[PDB]
C-alpha cells in the first residue's frame, strides 16, 4: 500500500513519526512523504527511502496514493480533499483535522472505543477516518467503559486544556512566559526575608505588562488561566465546547438518542497533557467498586487511580502522563446529588491518543481487514 | 475599642494590613499587635503607635482586649480560644482560620451575602466571627443572587486554585519551578528553527528531576495541576471539597434545607486568584436575562462578564483579578442537560474576599451595631 503523509514535520505529525519509527510502521507501507516548503528535495528516512518530497497541493501526486495519513491541517483539507474525491480518488483518507468529522461519508476514529464501527465502515466502503477532538477522545478513553453499557444519561465536562492544544508556537509562548515571571523576581526568591506580597505586585506588574510575552495567546497563560477555547457559537459555547457533544455521540452510535455532554473548556498553564473534571449522571445506582471495574477493563490504556491522596498527586497529573499513551482517571467517588452521580477526574496526553495515535492505529485495522 | 491584631506579619495578616491602612481603619480602634517570635519589641506602625509586641500566647494580654483579630492559623485558634473563653472572655473573636466555622456559636462572615445574620448576631450575643473558606466566599460573591432566591437546587464546582491557598512558600515554589522550567530550554527558546519535541522532551525531564523544587508541593505546580487539595475525608472527598457544602449552607441560613454542593478541587500554577467552573441546577427555568440581573444586582462587587470570547480572555482570569476586589462571573449560559442548567465561570482573588476582606468589615460592622 502506497501511502502520503502530509503534515509529517510539524507538532502532530513529529509525534506521528516518531510512534511510526518506535512500532514499525514504515515497514508495513511504501511511504511517499510531502511538503509545501521544501517541494523537491530529499524526503526524510525513518527507515526507510521514500525518494523525494512531493508536492502536497498537487492532486495528480496525491491521485496516485491508495492512502493519505495527514497532520497537515483543516485549511488543507478543505483545499485538496474535495478535489481528491471529485477527481474519483479511492484511496483512504486518514485525518487528524476537524474538518471532515461530522461528514455522513466519514467515521471519527479512536479504536479502543468504536473499533466495530470502524470494522464496519472498512467492510461497506467507508474510505475517510477522522480523529476526534482531542477532548472527546482522551475522555472516552478514561470512560468509555460507562458509556458502552449505556449508563450515561449526561456529563459536565470542565476541562483543564494544555498549551499544546493551541499549537507548538503557544507551548513555546507558555514557557517563555514562566521566564519572564521568574526573572522579574529571582533576586527576592533567592532572599528568604524577602516579602511575599512585594513578589507579588511584582509578578503581577510583570504578567501585565506589554513586555509580557503574549502574541500568540493575547493575554497570560502563565500565572493565569484563559476560560474561552476557538470560536463563539450561537447558543453561547465555543467551539471546543460543541464538539464533545457532537462528536462523541457520532464515535458511539447514538446520534439517534444523543447524550447531553456540555461544560466549560479552560487553557491552563500545562505543556500537552489534557485534564476533565467530570460530573456524570448515571441512570442506574451502581456500586462504586462495579463502576471502578467497568472504567478499567474497557481498554488497555485507561488507568484506574485509587481515591488515595498521595497516588493522587503522583499519577493523575500532566507531569506523571506527559508523553506516554497511559490515561489515569481517578477521584471516582458517589457526589453530594445522590448515588447516581459520580465524579470522575482525568488526564491524558492531547498529542498522543488526542491526535497522533488513532491515526496509526488506524492505518493498521485497515491494513489487516481491507 | 481596644483590639488585638495576631498574625499580621503574615501572608493573609499582610493583605489585612494593607487593607486597613487604605480605608483608614486604625482610626476607629485602639490596636494591640501581638507576637510570637518579636515579643516586646516595638509594634508596627501603620499610622498610630501600639507600643510594643505583646505575647501572642499570653492569655492575660489577651484578656484585657475588647476584640481580637487572627489571621494566625487553626494551629493557634485551638490552643488559646478555649482558653480565652473559659477565663470568662466574652470579647469579639474575628478568625480567619477554619476551626471554629462550625461551631454553634459561632457565625461564618460574608456580609454581602449574610450581613443580617451577622446583624441577627450582634444583637443577640454572637462574639465569635469567623471567615469562610475562600473557595466558598468566591463563589457566594459570585452567585449571591441566585442562592438568595432559594434558586440553586444542587451546584457542582470544579476549581482552579492558586498556590497561595497552599501558603507564601508555595508560591515562591511555584515561581522557582517556573523559573526551572525555563531554564531548561533558554537556548532552544531563543532558536526559532528548534523543534518543540525537543523542548518538550527537556521540560518533562525537568520537571521530572531530583532538581526540581518540589519540597512544599511535593509533585510539580508549574507546566502540571494537582487534583487534590487538603486531607482526605471518609466519603471520598478532600476537605477542601467537603468545605464547600457545609459553609455555604450555614452561611445562607440553610442547614435545614442544604442545597447539595460537591466537586473536585484542584490545584493550578495561579498566583493568588481561585477560579471555578460550575454547573449550577436550578429548581426553575429563567430566562438568562434575569439570571445576570439577579446576579449582578446582589453586591458591588461581583461583575457580570458579556458571554463574548475577547472579553472573556481579558476580564475572566486570575490576571485581571489578583490583587483586587472584583468579582467576575462569565460564560453565562444555559448548558445542553436543559434550561434548568446553567453554565457559570467565576475568578476572585483569595487573599482579598477569601480571607482578609470579610475581617475588617465585620470589625466595622460590630463598631456601629454594638
Ligand atoms: N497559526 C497557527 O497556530 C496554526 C498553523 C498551523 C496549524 N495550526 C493548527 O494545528 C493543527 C495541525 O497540527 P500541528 O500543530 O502539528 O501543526 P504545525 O505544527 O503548525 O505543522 C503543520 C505544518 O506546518 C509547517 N511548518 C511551518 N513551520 C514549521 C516549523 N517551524 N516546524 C515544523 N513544521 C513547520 C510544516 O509543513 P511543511 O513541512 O510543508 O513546511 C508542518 O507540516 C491544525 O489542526 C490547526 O488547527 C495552527
Ligand atoms: N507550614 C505551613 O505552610 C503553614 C504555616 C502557617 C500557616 N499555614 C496556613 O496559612 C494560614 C494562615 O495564613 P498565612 O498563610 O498568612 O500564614 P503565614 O504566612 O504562615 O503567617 C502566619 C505567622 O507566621 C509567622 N511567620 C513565620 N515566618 C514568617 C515570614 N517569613 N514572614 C511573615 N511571617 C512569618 C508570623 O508570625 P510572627 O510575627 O509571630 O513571627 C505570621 O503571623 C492558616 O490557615 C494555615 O492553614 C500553613
Ligand atoms: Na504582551
Ligand atoms: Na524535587
Amino acid at each position: 500500500m502506497r501511502v502520503g503523509l502530509v503534515g509529517w514535520r510539524g507538532m502532530v505529525g513529529s509525534v506521528l513519526m516518531q510512534r511510526m519509527v518506535e512500532e514499525r510502521d514504515f515497514d508495513l507501507i511504501e511511504p511517499v512523504f510531502f511538503s509545501t516548503s521544501q517541494i523537491g528535495v530529499p524526503a526524510p528516512n525513518f527507515g526507510k527511502d521514500a525518494g523525494m518530497l512531493h508536492d502536497a497541493f498537487d492532486i495528480e501526486s496525491l491521485k496516485q496514493l491508495d492512502a493519505v495519513i495527514t497532520c497537515q491541517g483543516g485549511s488543507y483539507t478543505e483545499k485538496v480533499y474535495p478535489a481528491l474525491r471529485q477527481a474519483g480518488w479511492k484511496g483512504y483518507w486518514i485525518d487528524a483535522a476537524s474538518t471532515l468529522r461530522m461528514d455522513k461519508e466519514a467515521i471519527i476514529t479512536l479504536d479502543p472505543v468504536n473499533l466495530k464501527q470502524i470494522l464496519h465502515g472498512i467492510h461497506h466502503g467507508t474510505k475517510t477516518f477522522v480523529g476526534g477532538n482531542c477532548t472527546v477522545s482522551l475522555m472516552l478513553m478514561a470512560l468509555g467503559g460507562l458509556y458502552e453499557r449505556g449508563l450515561v444519561e449526561w456529563m459536565s465536562a470542565m476541562t483543564y486544556q494544555a498549551a499544546s492544544g493551541a499549537g507548538a508556537q503557544n507551548m513555546r509562548e507558555l514557557i517563555s512566559q514562566m521566564g519572564v515571571i521568574n526573572d522579574a523576581v529571582s533576586s527576592e526568591l533567592a532572599n528568604p526575608a524577602s516579602s511575599i506580597l512585594d513578589i507579588d505586585k511584582k509578578v503581577a506588574e510583570t504578567m501585565r505588562s506589554g513586555s509580557f510575552p503574549t502574541d500568540n495567546f493575547g493575554v497570560p497563560l502563565a500565572g493565569s488561566l484563559i476560560p474561552w477555547i476557538d470560536v463563539k457559537r450561537d447558543n453561547g459555547q465555543s467551539k471546543e465546547e460543541w464538539k464533545a457533544g457532537v462528536e462523541a455521540n457520532k464515535i458511539l452510535g447514538l446520534q439517534d438518542s444523543p447524550v447531553p455532554i456540555d461544560g466549560t473548556c479552560v487553557r491552563i498553564g500545562a505543556m500537552r497533557c489534557h485534564s476533565q473534571a467530570l460530573t456524570i449522571k448515571l441512570k442506574q445506582n451502581i456500586p462504586l467498586d462495579e463502576i471502578e471495574e467497568m472504567i478499567a477493563t474497557h481498554n488497555d490504556w485507561v488507568k484506574v487511580i485509587p481515591n488515595e491522596r498521595d497516588i493522587t498527586a503522583r499519577e493523575l497529573t500532566p507531569a506523571k502522563v506527559t508523553g506516554t499513551l497511559s490515561v489515569p482517571v481517578g477521584r471516582l467517588r458517589k457526589m453530594a446529588m445522590g448515588d447516581d452521580f459520580l465524579n470522575a477526574f482525568t488526564v491524558g496526553d492531547q498529542l498522543l491518543w488526542g491526535a497522533a495515535e488513532p491515526l496509526r492505529r488506524t492505518l493498521r485495522i485497515i491494513l489487516a481487514e481491507k
